[PDB]
């Protein structure tokens, strides 16, 4: 299609590795690029941690209220929000927050522990019936990004599947999902990405990753106003290993995107 030569286009000239995934859920089309491809998911990742959180939290009723204590050898490279309460206590509500909104990979590595490790991140997801996502890794080293490495990788296809059951599906419980979906749409970390390639009157609620490899992600639901919402996952990788984060790609994707629904 037009989307498809316009994408391949966007991704010859950006000398790196673009993956696409759009649903439009008002027909359930699907538009793919790269679609079956695995990427690094680098902190895109952090939506299935705090998502498997979430869904403890429909049987422990209390959960999100738990503190969790913020030790000094618990920070790792990128901790904006955890780096606040150094020697004092975060809940699990407060840690998915700062995981989500903020990227936060302290925040994120305690999401990982709460589940008994990366397995258990992973096991949500096959939960869910994602048999493609695999967390392998705790942060920071989750986003090493190797070419060829399948550890931490998700395809498109898979991660919007995913995406759209736990934010506009039933994977989660009825407060949950709604949780999950406001800590989306606060996102602070996503205005240049696929957020810049779409009309300023949608609201969209994303995750961004990025890592080494100049990996570049963005994952959202998007609501057009008087039209059914979508999902948009748009992974970029790029062949050195430090490139420079290529944000306008996946805006530039949005945008192709967007022309045409």
């Amino acid at each position: 299609s037009a989307v498809q030569q316009k994408l391949a286009a966007l991704e010859k000239s950006s000398g790196g590795r673009l993956g696409v995934a759009l649903i439009d859920t008002a027909d359930n089309t699907q538009v793919l690029y790269r679609g079956d491809e695995r990427f690094p998911m680098c902190s895109t990742s952090k939506v299935m941690a705090a998502a498997a959180v979430l869904k403890q939290s429909e049987t422990q009723k209390q959960l999100l209220n738990q503190p969790v204590e913020i030790k000094p050898a618990d920070l790792v490279n990128y901790n904006p929000i955890a780096e606040k309460h150094v020697n004092g206590t975060m809940t699990l509500a407060e840690l998915s927050a700062a995981a989500l909104q903020y990227s936060d990979n302290t925040a994120m590595n305690k999401l990982i522990a709460q589940l008994g490790g990366p397995g258990g991140v992973t096991a949500f997801a096959r939960a869910i019936g994602d048999e493609t996502f695999r967390l392998d890794r705790t942060e920071p080293t989750l986003n090493t990004a190797i070419p060829g490495d399948p550890r931490d990788t998700t395809t498109p296809r898979a991660m919007a599947q995913t995406l759209r059951q736990l934010t506009l599906g039933h994977a989660l419980g009825e407060t949950q999902r709604a949780q999950l979906v406001t800590w989306l749409k606060g996102n602070t970390t996503g205005a240049a990405s696929i957020r810049a390639g779409l009309p300023t009157s949608w609201t969209v609620g994303d995750k961004t990753g990025s890592g080494d490899y100049g990996t570049t992600n963005d994952i959202a639901v998007i609501w057009p106003q008087g039209r059914a919402p979508l999902v948009l996952v748009t992974y970029f990788t790029q062949p050195q290993q430090n490139a420079e984060s290529r944000r306008d790609v996946l805006a530039s994707a949005a945008r192709i995107i967007a022309e045409g629904l």
